[PDB]
């Protein structure tokens, strides 16, 4: 059965790797119905970069090979877009370094090309070396958007929540295999504003904190809260980096539970018309906002993840619960895919879906689904932490609905509307996370047991990015 299952993951990601080889490759993206190419992400080939680790825990030895040539001719130095912090580093940083350590590690015998596996962690000095000059400001908090080639910004006075957050990981394993401090000590320098958070106001619950951050003094800058787009992944990796080296950080786990705590107490809603469904909401100044996105339910993961390694079942508790609500909000479409965004305010249903609100606890807002990973991301984290087969069975059937919706000759793209035959209408586009994140979590669930999968309580020897990339844990 699961070995079957593996194998037909194996087969969609073959089919849409060939596809892009075929008509993109060394463009960014394919662009799947055209048959044609675009660069969303500066033209260094990131769907052949985010491939990678996905691949060598596949086993595709053809695929590793062809993606460690094209690596070594990349120039980084150069690019006629303006260049985004946050997606550089979750994307092309993350996958080199993902790509050395399973290649150094867990599969040394998959691959002989060690000039081509050591150049990895060249590239990703390389790189690093040009994007650098971001966190050069007064509090050390970056500017995001820059030019590469000026060393100009976009005259931005703050920066986000997830963006400034959401780069430790990367750069801090950079230091630790270069052993140049530099990076862990720019990353750490602006994660450090945001573990004592100032003014007070900005922090309205303990460990749920504002939205931006100025970046001339490090002050918070709004006291918005929640964990959508904007925001998410700063929690997210609180409790990564204490599985990355608890002794290192165990400063940021002890925010994490702050923040895990307050938001079981104050963001958890059940909608109206079904009490029996958990989704979390998003606070300002007293007011509480009812909705969510698909976004936002990378947040089961994070429980189960927090709860089995600190032994609170409590955690993993109310992770299952956010895994349930999302598990709603994909059953109850016509394709079986969930939404982009939906809400559940009692006085603000649609009344052309009243009917649905009643049955199914939300009405939707935003139809299309542009081939996301966050609901089969926690799916994947709910089997492996309690070893139900029902998780691994949601992560099945979803993605057989995303095989059959989004499929074209070339590849699969990002559909309309989720709650109409065949998905609506196709968009002409293929982002590089359906093959680091779609492919990888849908394998995973299927597949044999090893030291790159997710493990229980203190055990984990690996640890996935924000862009599922596994990084090998600290010493
Ligand atoms: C479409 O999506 C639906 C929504 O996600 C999904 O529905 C179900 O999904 C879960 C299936 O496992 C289910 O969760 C379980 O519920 C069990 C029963 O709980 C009920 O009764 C108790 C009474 O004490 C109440 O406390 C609950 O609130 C609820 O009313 C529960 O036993 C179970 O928990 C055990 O197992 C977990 C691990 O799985 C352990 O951690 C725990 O200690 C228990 O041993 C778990 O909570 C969920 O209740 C249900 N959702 C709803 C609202 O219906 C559908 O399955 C899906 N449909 C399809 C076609 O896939
Ligand atoms: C990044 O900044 C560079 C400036 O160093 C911009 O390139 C210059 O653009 C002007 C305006 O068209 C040209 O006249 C110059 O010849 C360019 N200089 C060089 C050496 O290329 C570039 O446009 C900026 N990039 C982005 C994405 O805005
Ligand atoms: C994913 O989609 C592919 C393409 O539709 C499925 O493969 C086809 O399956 C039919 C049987 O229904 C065969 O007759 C075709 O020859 C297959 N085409 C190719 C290119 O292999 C595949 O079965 C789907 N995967 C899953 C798990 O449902
Ligand atoms: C625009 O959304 C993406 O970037 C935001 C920051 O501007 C993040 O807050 C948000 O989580 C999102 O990032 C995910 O996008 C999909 C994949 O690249 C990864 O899973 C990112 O975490
Ligand atoms: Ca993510």
């Amino acid at each position: 059965s699961n070995q079957a299952k593996a194998d037909a993951v194996k087969e969609a990601f073959q089919h849409a790797w060939n596809g892009y080889m075929k008509y993109a490759f060394p463009h960014d993206e394919l662009t799947p119905v055209s048959n044609g190419h675009a660069d969303s992400r500066n033209g260094w080939g990131a769907s052949a970069v985010d491939a990678l680790s996905t691949a060598v825990i596949m086993g595709k030895a053809d695929v590793v090979n062809a993606i460690l040539e094209h690596v070594a001719d990349i120039d980084f130095s150069k690019t006629s877009d303006t260049v985004s912090l946050f997606e550089t580093t979750i994307r092309y940083l993350a996958g080199m370094l993902s790509g050395y350590d399973l290649l150094q590690g867990p599969a040394k015998n998959l691959v002989d090309n060690q000039d081509l596996i050591d150049g990895l962690l060249d590239q990703s000095r390389n790189l690093a070396d040009v994007l650098k000059f971001a966190f050069d400001t007064p509090s050390g908090v970056p500017y995001n958007n820059i030019n590469i080639t000026s060393h100009g910004n976009d005259g931005a006075t703050t920066n986000g929540l997830a963006v400034t957050g959401t780069l430790v990981l990367e750069w801090t394993r950079l230091s630790d295999l270069t052993g140049d401090e530099e990076y862990a000590k720019l990353s750490q320098k602006a994660e450090s504003y945001l573990l004592k958070p100032q003014p007070s106001s900005s922090e309205p619950f303990p460990g749920l904190v504002g939205s931006s951050i100025n970046i001339n003094d490090g002050q918070f800058a709004d006291s918005r809260v929640s964990w959508n787009g904007g925001d998410d992944s700063f929690y997210e990796y609180l409790i990564k980096m204490y599985v990355y080296d608890p002794k290192r950080f165990e400063t940021y786990k002890d925010r994490w539970v702050l923040a895990a705590e307050s938001t079981i107490k104050h963001l958890k809603s059940h909608p109206k018309s079904r009490p029996d469904l958990t989704f979390l909401s998003s606070y300002s100044n007293r007011n509480y906002d009812l909705s969510s996105q698909h976004l936002t339910c990378f947040d089961g993961g994070s429980f189960l993840l927090g709860g089995t390694v600190l032994d609170r079942q409590d955690f993993i508790d109310f992770g299952l619960e956010l895994v349930d609500g999302c598990e709603a909000t994909y059953n109850s479409t016509l394709t079986k895919i969930g939404p982009d965004s939906w809400g559940w305010d009692p006085k603000k249903v649609p009344s052309d879906q009243k009917e649905f609100y009643e049955k199914a606890g939300f009405y939707i807002s935003s139809g299309s689904y542009v081939l996301r990973p966050e609901v089969i991301e926690s799916f994947y984290y709910a089997h492996r932490v309690t070893g139900k087969e029902i998780y691994r069975d949601w992560v099945w059937n979803a993605f057989v609905a995303i095989n059959s919706t989004c499929r074209t000759d070339s590849g699969f793209a990002a559909v309309s509307d989720v709650n109409k035959a065949n998905g609506g209408s196709k968009y002409d586009n293929q982002e590089s996370f359906l093959f680091a994140e779609v492919m990888k979590y849908s394998y995973l669930a299927h597949s044999e047991d090893a030291a790159w999968q997710v493990q229980k309580g203190g055990k984990n020897t690996f640890v996935y990015n924000t862009e599922a990339h596994p990084i090998s844990v600290a010493r």
